[PDB]
């Protein structure tokens, strides 16, 4: 029933965060990057079904800038950037505000779903919003299928249409451009499916496309068997992308077709630590240089679905690049603190070039150079287990990042790899329930 099932929940989020960099233009110091306090919160109203087939859904947040040093870049991403359209942004502040974030129909009949607006991808399509708090949203449509056939599997897969996109981060919405942010991409568009074989075993695959300009690949297959009765959880993960301008303009991304290839292990032990082994392998030869999931280049102008995420602040993206992720969870619940746990990763990675070819090159720009990097981080995490604030969570996060050049941010021909970096975020998690 429309009504009776109608649910609205909500949050509020803190967000504190103190990053350095070095800047090895002016005698590695490490200069304030990020510092900010920053708040959140959110109501997000999901409707029932009518006839069990037509639902409404709204949801709106709002951020509330804190504290922020004048020397803080921008835009943080978890209040507003200053600029309301991520292609006009020019980094030069941020801002309070409120967004409203999901405005949909939803559908039903049958096998068929289909939900229509302010959205979120939420099918088997390669598209994705970023995510701070709370996502981003397209201007668009989505429509899917579920088809169950017991023991033998469960199909499903789905399409999603899409003309404007904006990040958490942006109060409005902005069309799509290619590289120079003014030759005009008029949608995007994603095709998907999963196979569910119901003995653990999953496959899934989509195709997407930015309309004139980029084709996107999706793969992955996973797998979990029991080993001393925990499941091993294992994934191999296909990511490709090929462009449609090989003119060497400034839109002419990739030479050939891009990747990202990543395999993943999971394990538990004795009950209690959680255990993660990753490694990814990324080919982009060509202008841009390193991989990206998304189908429109340009910072925050859309997003696209990569399911490897180390949060050791670089993405382990460029051309050629190989890394290795391990990370540990330990949950403290045997020492009596329930809800308590702390963890630490580790990344290294080498073999990372640089873009192939260069139209202003600079002073350390060499195709032939490879380099490296690596990272660790520590996390803490606490939520609450009783009472008034049940589910209420708080987290710490300390990153150390090393790049193994001196070349200087974002140079040399490595256009996503910046300098080292200390990194410290805080954040409080209060989820609630209006009914
Ligand atoms: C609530 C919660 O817990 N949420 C998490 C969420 O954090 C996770 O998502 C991750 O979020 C972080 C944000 O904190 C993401 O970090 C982004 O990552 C970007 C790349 O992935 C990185 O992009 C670079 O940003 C630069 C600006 O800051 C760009 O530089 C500009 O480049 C222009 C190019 O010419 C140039 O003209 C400008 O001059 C230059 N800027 C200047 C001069 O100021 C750069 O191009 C850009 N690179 C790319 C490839 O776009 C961001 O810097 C970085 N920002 C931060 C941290 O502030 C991280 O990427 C998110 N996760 C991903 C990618 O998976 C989320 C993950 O699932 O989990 C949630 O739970
Ligand atoms: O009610 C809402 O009140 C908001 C608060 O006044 C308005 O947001 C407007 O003003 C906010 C604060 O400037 C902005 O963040 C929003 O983007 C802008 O739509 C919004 O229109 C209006 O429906
Ligand atoms: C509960 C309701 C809370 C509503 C808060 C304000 O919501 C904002 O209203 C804007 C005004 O409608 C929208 O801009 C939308 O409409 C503008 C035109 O008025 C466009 O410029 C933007 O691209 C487009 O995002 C914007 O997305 C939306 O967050
Ligand atoms: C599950 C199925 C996942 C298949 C992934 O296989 C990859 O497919 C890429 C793309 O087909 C190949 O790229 C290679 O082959 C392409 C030619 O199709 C070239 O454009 C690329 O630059 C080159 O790296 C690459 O060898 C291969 O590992
Ligand atoms: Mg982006
Ligand atoms: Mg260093």
């Amino acid at each position: 029933g429309f009504i009776d099932d109608s649910t609205l929940t909500g949050g509020i989020y803190y967000w504190q965060r103190e990053r350095d960099r070095k800047d090895v233009t002016d005698g590695d110091k490490y200069k304030t990057n990020l510092s900010h306090s920053t708040w959140n919160a959110n109501l997000d109203f999901q409707s029932g079904y009518a006839a069990d087939m037509f639902g409404l859904d709204i949801a709106a947040f709002t951020a509330i800038e804190m504290a922020e040093n004048g020397d803080s870049s921008h835009p943080n991403e978890i209040a507003f950037s200053k600029s309301n359209k991520a292609y006009d942004e020019d980094w030069s502040g941020d801002k309070s505000g409120i967004s409203l974030y999901k405005a949909a129909a939803k559908f039903k009949y049958g096998p068929v779903w289909a939900r229509a607006g302010y959205i979120q991808p939420t099918g088997q399509t390669l598209l994705a919003p970023h995510w701070s708090f709370m996502p981003g949203t397209y201007q668009g449509a989505e429509a899917g299928a579920n088809f169950d056939y017991g023991d033998a599997g469960a199909l499903s897969f789905s399409y999603m249409w899409t003309n404007e996109y904006k990040a958490p981060w942006h109060l409005e919405m902005d069309e799509f451009y290619q590289n120079d942010k003014t030759t005009k991409v008029d949608y995007l568009h994603s095709f998907g499916a999963k196979y569910d074989f119901k003995n653990n075993f999953v496959l899934e695959a989509a195709f997407g496309q930015a309309e004139g300009y980029i084709d996107q690949y999706f793969a992955k297959a996973s797998y979990k068997f029991d080993i001393a009765g925990s499941p091993l959880t294992t994934s191999y993960q296909f990511y490709g992308t090929r462009d449609k301008v090989d003119d060497r303009s400034v839109n002419d991304l990739y030479d050939g077709t891009a990747w990202l290839q990543a395999l993943t292990f999971g394990y538990r032990a004795a009950d209690v630590v959680d255990l993660r082994l990753e490694g990814t392998w990324v080919k982009a030869d060509g202008q841009q240089g390193y991989f990206l999931q998304r189908m429109t280049p340009t910072y925050a102008s859309s997003n696209g679905r990569l399911d490897i995420w180390w949060d050791n602040r670089s993405d382990f993206n460029a051309n050629g690049e190989k890394a290795v992720f391990f990370g540990a969870m330990y949950d403290l619940k045997n020492w009596n603190l329930p809800g308590f746990a702390i963890g630490a990763s580790y990344v290294y990675a080498w073999d990372a070039k640089p873009a192939t070819w260069q139209s202003n090159p600079d002073a350390y720009y060499d195709k032939n150079r490879t380099i490296e990097e690596s990272a660790y981080s520590l996390d803490a995490v606490y939520t609450i287990q009783d009472g008034r604030a049940k589910g209420t969570m708080f987290k710490l996060h300390f990153t150390e990042y090393d790049n193994h050049s001196d070349i200087p941010s974002w140079g040399g021909g490595y256009g996503n790899i910046f300098q080292d970096e200390r990194d410290v975020k805080f954040m409080v998690i209060a989820p609630f329930t209006i009914f």
